[PDB]
């Protein structure tokens, strides 16, 4: 019973913190894009304003 | 009955406690991707705001 909890929780635990640094991962990489598209987009209508 | 007592507990919380860990990790993940999201639109609203 020991050995299977653990190891269960270690089957558990590798799939679900793969899954969590990944989107961890897309995380900071999408607020990156949002920082540099949001440059791209506030330069594009600001001389299309012109 | 002891030994099918402990067994049964054993097998039952094993596959209990690897989907609570895998839980557990999704929440930390899924808030974390909650930060790194809301970072994203609000940067992305906001100079799409300008």
């Amino acid at each position: 019973a020991m050995s299977m909890a653990v190891e269960s929780t270690g089957n558990a635990k590798a799939e679900a913190e793969s899954r969590a640094e990944a989107a961890r991962i897309e995380g900071e990489g999408s607020v990156l894009q949002a920082k540099l598209k949001a440059q791209a987009l506030a330069i594009e209508t600001e001389a299309e304003l012109e």
